[PDB]
């Protein structure tokens, strides 16, 4: 646990990244793993095919070059595009998620010369003009990347080509009419409340049913695609056993390929079964439209502003991409909207702190398989769990009822951020199992709480510096190996690929991953602001992992991960949010540590920390972030006069229909 | 402490309230007390002069009439007037003031029948049962509430006679430039961003120093004007030495009477002078406007809609009345209203807590005074502290910043109910003194703090009851007796009256002080809430103030107090979150009864009590407070469209001018 035993095993994590990086540059040079190390290439079309040609050289032929740039020429190459270029390469989204990471380099070097030239020098009301001067900076920061994140969310809605969320409002909770359908009542309210831009509007329908079987007929004649085009006529027609599927002549459903061709046949006899009931029914008509306007200033009036006495019916809310929208949360009654909120909140409770008893339930049962029939199951319990974590948390967010896919994963996001802050960082101070600290702390004064926690974490913060040394470094070289994704693509191209030309495209590695990858970072914020009056030390290893993650992440922004939608940075209040959260711990934390091992002479300062961070949030709450969440109406007019000039003949009615319908 | 004691002391406080209401009835009966006993009557002019016609008979002649009627028909009186007839007589404000002690009675006196139903008979689980049912039934009668007060919140404005404020917003924090004023500046944003309904604008300007000297003027006119009018000439030209003003004859400045004619004549010559630098000088313009539009959709619209990129410049809010715009916070920036906030927050901390170590410094002085120079001095010390409490805490609202007087008493109010919550409510139950308190409550556990109040509560319920007597009856009683307010006017009419007509009126008592009273009646919810299930028997006295309240409280809105503002009902939100307030306490406390006297078996379930009421509050949140601080646009478009029908000729232009100017 000593600086021997610390830099021991930084040096063999350093390695570690090292040899990942080495792997990396292997697979890169080979044309058939770089369709899924350069997917975006391809996504934009400025890349041919794999090989910048496909199916090349460069491959085991010369293996891989042996020299130090082989396995490092890549990072300036990620750091040689222009920030502006990747705005319109990957997105305003990731070039910000990548802003996270330079902002702890901006928060945690300056801090960590700080405290290198003060704390451990002298190693306190040093500690205490530290801790002052730490909050300071990381506040000054937090502002002036709130405002570069800003201007940067404005400059991009400004430079929009037509978007059409820019013109149309998400109207939840039409009231219902015996007479009138959803149609003519959002029509006619919209006609007489918003009378001079009303353009057109799109019924919501509930065509999650018709899409499901549309997905299912696709996937049935892909299950078995492999199989069916192996050698054709009568192949291994495999038995999936429908319980988990997956699995293949298990089951007692032989019958032939292609998922048993006549069940893909009646699952087309579905579609068009449920396209009559989705179409012309008018019951599948969900009370929610998509309000589409002739201006962007009218749609953002009609965003940010209420329209009826009721303010839970005709819910005006800016639309979100129509390839953010998330179609099945259209379906939710404001009360119902409530109810869950409040159920997957609960139920969250007891995910953070009582997860451990059925997880020694499902550890019981894996004794039990142990048992049955090399073996040893290293890990299941609590790995398995970490890793369907962000499934879990995203599955709540979706039963809250979140009508986009932006909004689901800022919610996992946040639900996972509390998840480690209880599991990963108390969890590891408090040697408790959760549910176990969680008692201890109710029954603790509330001055003694941050005096235990406090005087724990100088000790274990060797501890901790493994972990960035194991989950950031190590972690963050091998997502620049991907190679989950690369596996996954080797049996795909070689299992069910059947495409007349490139149609199956299994390259497209997701995005980055905000309702992931983002709890992280702020992870090692917290990890950062803890420490950094206490034992300047993890600083240094937290600093490593920013800078490697900014370049690794570059260059999967660049060159792999593709953008499911556009978000325009509208997750920086969440981002900036969990920042003032980590300060307000590291202070609280301050103030214990020198509660237990200082009297209250210092303490009196430590408890106006605080306050000045929390009344810093709220002056960035009122100034910065209206702007993430609503259009500025000048910003709306300004876009919406320059383009009536440029085209004064633009007929929005016909772009905007279309804009919004599910599987039709 | 027993029932004996308290029901002797119940008919002592039944007897004090009664004698109350017997002078009342002999004052109201004369003349010269009935200009401060019926003086909204003479406000509206309904009534012609003080003995409906004036200066009459019906006095001492015939003393009062000995009866039971002659003190107790003002009552059914009270109650004659329909709810609709006092909307129009008195205001929406004071009809939904005098709701809160119907709710009172809506909510108590069920819960008081299941009380003496279920828990005195059975005096456990029936307590957490019965708290339960309590929180259920104060659940759906404020959420009743909430529905009733918007409906007739809207219909209030829906009915409204073109109220300016309806057509203006306020916009503040507008952005200097060098070349275009403020005027300037306002105008062309609000033709470029809102050009179809930009009507007329009223830059806002420092003219306070302009108001203080014409208000001196006319106050230095009064001061010496009982003395000036005792028979002219030369007369007791008195000298209020300037440090407290006030005294008379005690200072060096005789001089001459109408406070040293030429004093008042250079005060006129002040006016003048700071006329020219108000008018004519274009520095007083401050940072503000009241932007009118032609419709009443084109405000909500302003209001509730962001309007630059940064969101705190241009902060268009909806405009207050004209006589409810407190103008000297009119001119504080964004960023100084934080701080402001913040520091009245921080000062408030200290004024809850340590108000009683200063306050024994002034108890000390007042002991050097008692040596000084029948005497006694009972009172002192907390005394008029807490006369002057309400004074203080909107001397507070007033630095934040609220350019409302409305706001200002709502605010006052909240700081008010906290303060009550901790001197009042904690400040009985905890033989401590309010900081000691606090931190023995910091140095206990969280389960512990609720469990030591809790264990205190069932205690003294005797020394609560006798609140109710003492504050609540007797309070309310000397209320109807306008005490106060009839000596200040009998010292004014046989003062300083020289009025040629009607023109010295201090009739007038303000209105029903929704800063003082409600808070009140918030500590009574409390009181009713917190020992609905522990002691049933605080109850009854709890809805005999309500209801003695409701009629008292009625009687002045209709007769004696006049409306200075008319918010619509805006403070409901206030009222609803405070009484949920209660009801969470409630439960805290009953967790902590029933977690020392219990063990934890029934505590899960009280564990759920207060996330059902943080979940009811969040729903009536989102449904029914959205009414009252935004104007619904249909319901805006609607009243618009209708009222063009009936005049489709009305300038806006001109009436909407001159609604909005300072002392000009």
């Amino acid at each position: 646990a000593t600086l021997k035993d610390i830099g021991v095993s930084a040096g063999i994590n350093i390695l570690t990244a090292f040899i990942f990086f080495i792997i990396f540059a292997f697979l890169r040079l080979q044309p058939f793993n770089d369709r899924v190390y350069f997917s975006k290439w391809y996504l934009r079309g400025l890349r041919s095919s794999p090989a910048s040609g496909g199916g090349f050289a460069g491959r085991f032929v010369n293996l891989e070059l042996r020299s130090y740039l082989k396995f490092l020429h890549w990072m300036p190459e990620a750091l040689k595009m222009p920030e502006r270029e990747l705005i319109d390469h990957a997105g305003l989204d990731s070039v910000v998620y990548l802003r996270i990471y330079w902002l702890g380099l901006k928060i945690f070097a300056p801090i960590a010369m700080l405290a290198w030239a003060v704390l451990v020098p002298v190693n306190f009301w040093a500690h205490i003009i530290m801790a002052y001067a730490f909050t300071i900076w990381t506040c000054y920061m937090l502002m002036k990347e709130y405002e570069t994140v800003a201007n940067m969310r404005l400059q991009f809605l400004a430079s929009e080509g037509r978007r059409p969320d820019q013109f149309t409002v998400l109207v939840r909770n039409v009231p219902p009419d015996p007479d009138e359908t959803v149609s003519e009542l959002v029509e006619h309210f919209f006609l007489v409340n918003h009378p001079d831009n009303y353009l057109t509007h799109q019924v919501v329908c509930n065509a999650n049913k018709l899409a499901d079987l549309v997905s299912k007929k696709t996937k049935l004649q892909n299950w078995l695609d492999y199989y069916q085009l192996k050698y054709t006529r009568n192949n291994s027609q495999i038995r999936p056993i429908t319980k988990l599927g997956c699995l293949g002549l298990c089951g007692q459903k032989v019958d032939a390929i292609e998922h048993y061709i006549a069940e893909v046949d009646k699952t087309s006899k579905e579609i068009a079964e449920e396209r009559e009931n989705v179409v012309n029914d008018q019951k599948s008509v969900m009370p929610a439209s998509f309000v589409s306007f002739k201006t962007r200033w009218a749609a953002a009036v009609c965003a940010q502003t209420t329209q009826t006495r009721n303010p839970t019916e005709w819910l005006t809310e800016w639309a979100a991409e129509p390839r953010d929208i998330y179609w099945p949360n259209l379906a939710i009654p404001y009360v119902s909207l409530t109810v869950r909120r409040l159920v997957m909140n609960v139920a969250f409770f007891f995910l953070t702190f009582f997860f451990i008893i059925p997880i020694a339930f499902v550890q019981s049962l894996a004794t039990i398989e142990g048992i049955e029939k090399q073996g040893l199951l290293a890990g299941i319990a609590l790995k398995l769990f970490l890793i369907f974590l962000p499934a879990i948390l995203m599955t709540m967010s979706k039963f809250e009822g979140f009508t986009s896919v932006s909004f689901l994963e800022r919610r996992s996001a946040s639900r996972y951020y509390i998840f480690n802050l209880v599991n990963v960082f108390l969890g590891s101070v408090i040697a408790g199992a959760a549910f176990e600290q969680l008692n201890s702390f109710l029954n603790q004064s509330p001055n003694q709480i941050p005096k235990t926690i406090g005087m724990a974490i100088p000790m274990k913060a060797t501890a901790f510096i493994t972990y960035i040394m194991v989950d950031g470094w190590a972690g963050v070289a091998g997502e620049i190996l991907m190679l989950k994704p690369l596996i996954i693509y080797h049996l795909k191209n070689a299992f069910l690929v059947k495409t007349e030309k490139d149609r199956e495209e299994a390259m497209n590695p997701g995005s980055i991953g905000f309702n992931t990858g983002e709890p992280q970072i702020q992870l090692y914020f917290l990890l950062g602001l803890v420490y950094a009056p206490v034992t300047p030390m993890l600083l240094p290893f937290i600093l490593v992992f920013f800078a490697l993650a900014y370049v690794v992440y570059r260059h999967q922004i660049i060159n792999v991960y593709n953008q499911e939608y556009e978000s325009a940075a509208a997750f920086w209040p969440d981002v900036h949010g969990r920042v003032i959260t980590a300060l307000i711990i590291s202070q609280l934390l301050l103030m214990g540590l020198l509660g237990t091992k200082h009297a209250a002479s210092a303490a009196p300062f430590l408890i106006a920390l605080p306050v000045i961070t929390i009344g810093f949030h709220r002056f960035c709450k009122g100034r910065f972030e209206p702007a993430f969440v609503r259009y500025p109406l000048q910003e709306a007019m300004m876009k919406d006069t320059l383009e009536r000039a440029r085209e004064p003949n633009l007929n929005l009615k016909g772009y905007l229909q279309d804009a919004y319908i599910h599987p039709v």
